[PDB]
């Protein structure tokens, strides 16, 4: 409509859409049923283990966000859990913006930069962005962040066990010794790729449009390609879509919640359209072993 949602509207939206997903009558061997179970585990981590220990309201928690599919799903679930914890469950504790941190780099996709900005508006994020043109490690960028915000005790991260170095991660654990000292809150670890697509497509939230063009994992602009397993060709078996129901039945909006388009950036569209190959969108990939296949070959 005429104005951006307030944080309470966004949180209530996320609670309603998550609740609606949980009410889908899905077969016990389905992706949707598995995703419902994943939601419930994430909710337990946030509602039972996280919020009672660290305040999401007063700056003790910041949310790490770069606009990708995994941290976007987590943000939706996190907003749902804020609403459930405080409004539905009446837990003891107004917040206008959610403290958020993005580590920006000189080789980030322009589409992602745009999508982070536009979703920060939609979700009422209070967005800290590290310096794009400073050469520094992620740990060093977070050390600066913690100097600015020394009240921060914990940061939410949308990492999954299937990501590199994800095997041994835990839902709540300290950073390593060579990092600034804070707790990592990692409530998405048990999600797999099929779960991410199912929920994100059902949500009817805007999704970074690189995924529409066949990306399944967003690394830097030089290394990242559309996923080769999603290349269209005349000779191979055509891919089938596992998420037709979710797209057809995606959560409906009203005048407050309707979403403005977040288009692909022109500079990325030129690049993609000049591959001489076309790709299915990323949600045609459900094999976690192949999530990072769209990368330039290195020696
Ligand atoms: C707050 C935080 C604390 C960390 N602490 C440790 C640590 O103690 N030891 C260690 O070895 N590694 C640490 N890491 C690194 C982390 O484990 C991943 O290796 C890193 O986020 C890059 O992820 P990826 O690109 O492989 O995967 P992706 O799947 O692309 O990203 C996984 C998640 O990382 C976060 N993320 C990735 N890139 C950015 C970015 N540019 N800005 C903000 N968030 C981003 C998002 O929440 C995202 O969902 C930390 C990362 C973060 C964000
Ligand atoms: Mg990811
Ligand atoms: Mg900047
Ligand atoms: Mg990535």
């Amino acid at each position: 409509g005429a104005m951006v949602m307030r944080l309470g509207d966004a949180a209530e939206l996320c609670y309603n859409l998550t609740s609606s997903y949980l009410q889908i009558a899905a077969e016990s061997d389905s992706i949707i049923a598995q995703t419902q179970r994943a939601i419930n585990t994430t909710k337990s981590i946030l509602i039972n283990e996280t919020f009672p220990k660290w305040s999401p309201l007063n700056g003790e928690i910041s949310f790490s966000y770069n606009g990708g599919k995994d941290c976007q799903v987590l943000l939706l679930l996190y907003l749902s859990c804020l609403w459930e914890y405080y409004i539905v469950k009446l837990s003891q504790s107004p917040l206008t913006k959610l403290p958020t941190v993005f580590i920006d780099h000189d080789d980030t996709f322009k589409t992602l930069e745009n999508f982070i900005e536009e979703t920060s508006l939609r979700y009422s994020l209070s967005l800290y962005e590290s310096d794009r043109d400073k050469c520094e490690t992620m740990a060093e960028a977070f050390e600066t962040f913690l100097q600015v915000f020394p009240e921060t005790k914990a940061i939410v991260i949308g990492i999954r066990h299937t990501d590199p170095f994800g095997e041994h991660l835990k839902p709540i654990q300290k950073t390593d010794a060579n990092w600034p000292d804070f707790y990592r809150l990692q409530p998405l670890l048990h999600w797999n790729l099929a779960n991410i697509w199912s929920f994100l497509l059902y949500s009817n939230e805007p999704i970074c449009e690189l995924y529409r063009y066949g990306f399944t994992s967003l690394g830097n602009v030089e290394e990242t390609l559309p996923n080769p397993h999603l290349r269209k060709d005349k000779n191979s078996t055509p891919l089938k879509l596992n998420f037709e129901w979710e797209i057809e039945n995606r959560y409906k909006h009203n005048e407050v919640t309707k979403a403005e388009p977040i288009p692909i950036a022109d500079e990325d569209l030129v690049k993609i359209e000049n591959l001489h190959e076309d790709y299915y969108p990323g949600w045609y990939l459900v094999d976690d072993k192949l999530e990072r296949a769209g990368r330039i070959k290195k020696k």
